[PDB]
């Protein structure tokens, strides 16, 4: 099956995921110097305030923390955005090493690794058709550096020995995703894929220009994940990001001069 190994990586997904060739896949380089500016575009509403986390679950190639999504708790709107999305999950994707990581970069820049927190279009009812529609999904993504710790990230942080194996999961309630955020909600936005299999071209990607600071605890404590289930030999769970794509024909806008 598809991982990000040497045998099955991002270079073979387009064998089983033809679209993997597409004319809008993520991730991509964002060339800030190229990126212009949009006055047309409206900040963005991250109401995060009525979030109800659930649960965490190792799925093989990253950990999700997962939401109820099930009535309008926690959305997205505004920014590039026509309606209302709600957070269904999030997860990062990060490197065996602190200067790679994350699936976007900035001027040819890797952060050590990347957060999508994943939203989908409530217009099409739930998840499994917005993934079938060109604006069915907003990601949010935020780039981490290693530097200082993020307090608000350590919950995470001390749980995934309970999901070390692919397929384990655990209660994760009362998770506050607020504290993931930076100061700034400036963006890029542009239009774009999700990054694994299916790689569906469903996504508005919305990526903030100012990164949170994560320690390299933090980050090594990611590493110890396993990519393998339970019994079966240990594959540390790192370098789990696709490279950035061709940009094809399309523009990536700034929310900011
Ligand atoms: N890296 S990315 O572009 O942000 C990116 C973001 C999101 C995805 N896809 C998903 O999360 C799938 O969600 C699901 C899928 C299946 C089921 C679910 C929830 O619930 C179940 O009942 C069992 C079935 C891929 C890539
Ligand atoms: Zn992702």
């Amino acid at each position: 099956h598809w991982g990000y190994g040497k045998h099955n990586g991002p270079e073979h997904w387009h064998k089983d995921f033809p679209i993997a060739k597409g004319e809008r896949q993520s991730p991509v380089d964002i060339d800030t110097h190229t990126a212009k500016y949009d006055p047309s575009l409206k900040p963005l509403s991250v109401s995060y305030d009525q979030a109800t986390s659930l649960r965490i679950l190792n799925n093989g190639h990253a950990f999700n923390v997962e939401f109820d999504d099930s009535q309008d708790k926690a959305v997205l709107k505004g920014g590039p955005l026509d309606g209302t999305y709600r957070l269904i999950q999030f997860h990062f994707h990060w490197g065996s090493l602190d200067g790679q990581g994350s699936e976007h970069t900035v001027d040819k820049k890797k952060y050590a690794a990347e957060l999508h927190l994943v939203h989908w279009n409530t217009k099409y009812g739930d998840f499994g058709k917005a993934v079938q529609q060109p604006d069915g999904l907003a990601v949010l993504g935020i780039f981490l550096k290693v530097g200082s710790a993020k307090p608000g990230l350590q919950k995470v942080v001390d749980v995934l020995d309970s999901i070390k194996t692919k397929g384990k999961s655990a209660d994760f309630t009362n998770f506050d995703p607020r504290g993931l955020l930076p100061e700034s909600l400036d963006y890029w936005t542009y239009p774009g894929s999700l990054t694994t299999p299916p790689l569906l071209e469903c996504v508005t990607w919305i990526v903030l220009k100012e990164p949170i600071s994560v320690s390299s605890e933090q980050v090594l404590k990611f590493r110890k994940l396993n990519f393998n289930g339970e019994g079966e030999p240990e594959e540390l769970m790192v370098d789990n990001w696709r490279p950035a794509q061709p940009l094809k024909n399309r523009q990536i806008k700034a929310s900011f001069k």
